[PDB]
C-alpha cells in the first residue's frame, strides 16, 4: 500500500546537506554561479557542487589509490547514500544482510572517458560496502532517472521482493564538451531516500518524512523529434495514477513541476487539464520548481524535488519558486486549478486533512515519471555518545551536533541521545557525556571542542583501553554490576566504560518509556582530495 | 454595393498563368518541389531536429523581366527587387486580361493596393522600398488613384482587397488593381521555421497530421470596379464581392498565435452587416495553412458562426489551395480568390490535397462543413448564384475575410501586335495554344478584344478567319512563315510613307471610312498592320461584340540578377 520515506540525504548547489537546502529554499536563494576556470575556461553558468574531488576512501575500505580511479559521481553518491541510512537511524550492523534494493539514477560517464566506472558498479558500491542483498540497479532514463527508480523500488516493496530501498540520483558536469523561459541551466547534485513499507516503518518505530501513495511511469512515444514532449502522455500518466490509486485532484495542493524553463506550457496545460476533468475549483494548487533555485540537476532532479516537497510538508510551509515575473503567454492561469507560488507562506490545509503534493520528472528520451506524496500524521540526565574512525572526524562530528542543537531549540534530548546510542555505529574514537538540558548539552560540546576540562565529558581511543575493559566482558558479577549500573541510573559509569570500548545494551537503559529515533547530522567524512592520476 | 472583378492575372508554383493554374487544380496537382542548389544548398542548412524543411512551392524564372517594355534601362533592372519586376508584369497583364490598355487607362483614378512583406533582394544588394513597389504601375500607366503597399503578412492581399473595395464604394477611385507578391530568395528568410514549417514540406490542411506549412512563391492581381460601372462599360465579369471585413487578434498567447474569438467576430460581423446567410455559402477557401493549432481553431470558428444560423449539416465544402502550391504569403489572398473565381466560372469544385484523416480536435460529422477531396460539379439549388468565402490570417494578427458571389449575366479580323518581332511570334503562339485549348471561343468577341482591348504596338500582324480551324491555320502559317494570302504583317516604323495618303487626303479618308463599313476586312487589315489608325467602332452597327479574357502580352524573357 503506502510507502514511508524514513531517511534522506542531499547535496545540491549551495547546500552541503538537506538542512542548508531547506534554509536556502525558505530564503529564496539562487545557487547558480558563473563557471570558474578551475572547472574549465569558458551559457557560462552552472548550479555547481563544491569540492567534487573530496572523498573518504578509508571509511569505505577503499585504497586511496583506487579513489583517483573512481568517478566522483560514484564517490559522492556512496557518501550521500550512506548518510541517508544514518539519517534514518540505521547502521552497518543493522543493515547487514538486509534485503535492501538500491536504485540509482545516473546518466553520464565523463570521468571514465577522461581517464570500475560502469553504471552497474556505481549502483553496487553501497550494497558491497554494507552487505545489502536487494538488487542493485542503475537507471538511466535521463532526467526522470531518480523518479523512475523511486517507482521501481515502490513496486518491489509492495510486492515484498525487498524490505527496504535506497533510491537516489547523481549528476556532475565535468567537461566543456557535455555542456521569459529560455532553456535550462545545468545543475549538479546527489540525493538519496530510504524507503520502507509503511506498516514496517511504524512497527520499527522509524521517523517518517512522508508517504508515497501513488506513482507511475510511461513513454512519450512518437513525438516531433525524440526530445519533444507529448501533452497526451503527460495527461495519461497523471490521470492513470490518480484513477488507479483513488486520488482526487482537489486533495492536491502542491505540484513540484519538471519545470525546466524551456515544454513549460505543455506541462502546465496537461496537469491543468487533468485536474479540471475532476474539479471546477480555481487556483487551489500551488506549483513550483526547485530548478529555479539550483538549476537542472539531471539524474538527481527527481530526488531533489521529492526532498523539497517533504521538507515543505515537515515545516508545513510553501516556499517561493524563482525567476517568475510574468506568466508564460501560452497558458492562462486565472481560470486554472493552478497558481505559481512566489511567497514564503504557511501551507494551509482544511479540516486536518493531510497535505498532498506531486512531483513530475520527464526525460529527454521520453520516459516520464510522476509520484504523489502525502504528509504523514503520527499518533533527568541523558547519555550522549559520539564516535568516528579518526579523531579529526570525531571533532567535526561534535561541531555538527553543536550547530544542530543550537539551530534547533525544540530538540527532544532523550530522542537525540537514543538515536546516538542505537542509530549510530560505535567506532574507534569515542566521546560521551551527560546533559539534562539543551544548555548543558551545548556547553558540553563546546567544552569538548575548546578542550576545557569538564567532569561530565569522557573520551578515549578504543584500541588503547582494551586491557582496562576486559574486567567487565567475561565475569558474571561484573556484568551484574554493569547491568545494575545500566539497570539503571549511574550514567557516568556507563559513559566511562562505553568510550573505552565496552559494549552496552542500550535497551536496558529504558523501562517502558522508550524514546524514538530522530533525524540527526550524519557522519562528517574526511575531506581528502582525489582526482585524475 | 457590389464590386465586380473584371480582370485577373496569376503566377504560382507550377502555373505560369491562371489557365495552367486551373488545369493544375482540376487535376489535383501538387507543385511542391525540393529546393534546388540553383536557389540555395539545402544540405548546407539542413538539420532534421539551420533549416528543417527542404521543400518549397517555387516560381520558375524569377529573374526574367522585360525592362524595355516598361521604359526601364536594362542596367536598372539588375537593381530592382524581382518582386517588383514580377508584379509589374502581372499587374499589367491583369489590366490586359480585362481588356484595358495604356490609352484607356491614362489618367484613370485607379488605386493600386499591393501585398508585399519581404525585402530580401534589397538586402542582398548591400529604389526597393514597399512604397516604390506599389508605385511602379501607376508611374508606368499614369494612374491617379493612391498607390499603397500593404504588409500585414499573409493577409496582405486580402486586406488590400478590402481597402480597394471601400474606396470604390465611397467613390474615391473608379478602378482598383489589387494584388500580392512573395518570393523566398534566401535560406535565412524562408528559414524561420519559430516552429512554423512542416518537416514533411506539405500543407496538410484540415488533416490530423498537420504540422506546419511549406513556403510558396506567387504573384497575383485583380482588377476591381463598381458593378454598375462594370455593366455600363460592358466589361467581362468573373464574379462580385458582396462582403468584406478586417480585424485584429489582439492579445493572444504569443503574438503569432490565432484567436478563435476574433475570427468568429470577423465572420459574424461581415455576414450581419451585409445580410449574408451562412446557408447561402457552399464553399470556403480557408487560410488552411496546415498548422496543428491553427487549423482546428479556424475550423471551429467558422463552423460555430455557421451553426448559429442553421441546423443544416455538411452543405459547405472547405479547401485550401495551399495544399497545392504551398503558402504563398503576401500573395495568399489573391491566389485563393482566383481559385474561387475559376471554380465559379467552370461551375466545378476541385480537390483539396494531403487530406487523409480529419483533425482530431474537430468533429466534422455534425458540422455545416465538409472537406472536399473530389473533382465534382458545383451544384446550386433553384436559380441561386453560387457563393464562397476566402479567409486570410496573418502572423501579426490582422485578419481578412471576403464573400464572393457568382455573376449571372442577362469573317472576323484578327489583329496582334508587340514591341519586338520576337514577342509578336510568342504572342501568336500563345493565341494558337489558347484557341486550340478552347474549342468554344466566340470568334467575334475575340477579334473585338484584340481590336479594342489591346494596344497597337510597333510590330503587327493581322488576318481574316471565319472559323476556329481557319484561325488556327492562319497562326500556324504565320509561325511557319508559309505563304498565306490572308496574312498581313509589318513593322510600323518602316511603312510611314505608304500610309500618309490615308492620313492627309480627304478623299482617301472617305474611302477608308467606307471600307470600314464597305465590308472590306482585307483592306483594313493591310493598312492597319502598316500603322494606320482604324476606328474599330465603325466596324460594328446594330451588334457590337464583347471583350473577353485572352492571353496577355508575352514579355521578353531576359535574365537580370545582382550586378
Amino acid at each position: 500500500d503506502a510507502i514511508a520515506i524514513v531517511g534522506m540525504s542531499g547535496r545540491y548547489p549551495g547546500a552541503r546537506n538537506v538542512r542548508e537546502y531547506w534554509d536556502n529554499l525558505v530564503h529564496a536563494r539562487n545557487a547558480i554561479r558563473d563557471i570558474p576556470t578551475s572547472r574549465w575556461d569558458v551559457c557560462k553558468s552552472m548550479g555547481m557542487l563544491d569540492d567534487i574531488e573530496h572523498f573518504d576512501p578509508l571509511f569505505f575500505n577503499i585504497p586511496p589509490s583506487e579513489a583517483e580511479l573512481m568517478d566522483p559521481q560514484h564517490r559522492i553518491f556512496l557518501q550521500e547514500g550512506y548518510k541517508a541510512f544514518e539519517d534514518a537511524g540505521y547502521n552497518a550492523r543493522t543493515l547487514n544482510e538486509k534485503k535492501c534494493g538500491v536504485y540509482l539514477g545516473i546518466m553520464s560517464n565523463e570521468y571514465g572517458v577522461m581517464l570500475g566506472n560502469s553504471f552497474a558498479i556505481a549502483a553496487a558500491r553501497i550494497p558491497y560496502f554494507l552487505n545489502l542483498k536487494g538488487p542493485a540497479i542503475p537507471i538511466d532514463t535521463a532526467c526522470s532517472s531518480s523518479l523512475v527508480g523511486t517507482h521501481l523500488a515502490r513496486q518491489a516493496l509492495i510486492n515484498k521482493e525487498i524490505d527496504m530501498a535506497l533510491v537516489g540520483g547523481v549528476s556532475l558536469y565535468l567537461t566543456p564538451e557535455s555542456y521569459g523561459a529560455n532553456g535550462f541551466v545545468p545543475g549538479e547534485g546527489a540525493g538519496a531516500l530510504v524507503l520502507k513499507r509503511l506498516k514496517d516503518a511504524e512497527a520499527d518505530r522509524d521517523h517518517i518524512y512522508g508517504i508515497i501513495i501513488g506513482s507511475g511511469i510511461n513513454q512519450d512515444g512518437k513525438t516531433n523529434g525524440i526530445t519533444a514532449p507529448s501533452a497526451k502522455s503527460q495527461m495519461d500518466l497523471e490521470r492513470d495514477i490518480y484513477e488507479t490509486y483513488g486520488i482526487h485532484p482537489e486533495s492536491i495542493s502542491y505540484v513540484e513541476m519538471h519545470g525546466t524553463g524551456t515544454g513549460d506550457p505543455i506541462e502546465l496545460e496537461a496537469l491543468s487539464t487533468v485536474f479540471q476533468e475532476k474539479t471546477d475549483k480555481k487556483q487551489f494548487c500551488a506549483i513550483g520548481s526547485v530548478k529555479s533555485n539550483i538549476g537542472h540537476t539531471s539524474a538527481a532532479a527527481g530526488v531533489a524535488g521529492v526532498q523539497k516537497v517533504l521538507l515543505c510538508m515537515n515545516h508545513k510551509t510553501l516556499v517561493p519558486t524563482l525567476n517568475f515575473t510574468t506568466p508564460n503567454e501560452h497558458f492562462e492561469f486565472e481560470h486554472s486549478p493552478l497558481y505559481v507560488n512566489t511567497e514564503l507562506k504557511p501551507w494551509e490545509t482544511a479540516d486536518g486533512k493531510p497535505r498532498r503534493a506531486c512531483v513530475s520528472s520527464f526525460g529527454y528520451s521520453g520516459t516520464n515519471a510522476h509520484i504523489v506524496i502525502e504528509e504523514y500524521q503520527p499518533e533527568r540526565s541523558a547519555l550522549f555518545v559520539l564516535s568516528a574512525k579518526k579523531e579529526k572526524q570525531l571533532k567535526a562530528y561534535a561541531e555538527a551536533m553543536k550547530d544542530f542543537v543550537t539551530s534547533n531549540e525544540d530538540i527532544d534530548l532523550e530522542d537525540m541521545a537514543y538515536t546516538l546510542q542505537t542509530g549510530r555505529e560505535a567506532m574507534d574514537y569515542r566521546m560521551a557525556f551527560l546533559a539534562d538540558s539543551r544548555e548543558m548539552l551545548i556547553k558540553a560540546l563546546d567544552d569538548y571542542l575548546a578542550e576545557m576540562p569538564n567532569g561530565s565529558i569522557f573520551a578515549a581511543h578504543v584500541k588503547t583501553k582494551k586491557s582496562e575493559i576486559k574486567l567487565f566482558e567475561t565475569d558474571h558479577d561484573a556484568k551484574a554490576l554493569l547491568q545494575t549500573w545500566i539497570e539503571k541510573k549511574r550514567l557516568e559509569k556507563v559513559a566511562e566504560l562505553w568510550v573505552k570500548g565496552l559494549q552496552i545494551d542500550w535497551n536496558k537503559l529504558y523501562g517502558e518509556y522508550t524514546p524514538r529515533r530522530i533525524s540527526l547530522p550524519a557522519y562528517p567524512f574526511a575531506e581528502e582530495y582525489y582526482w585524475l592520476p
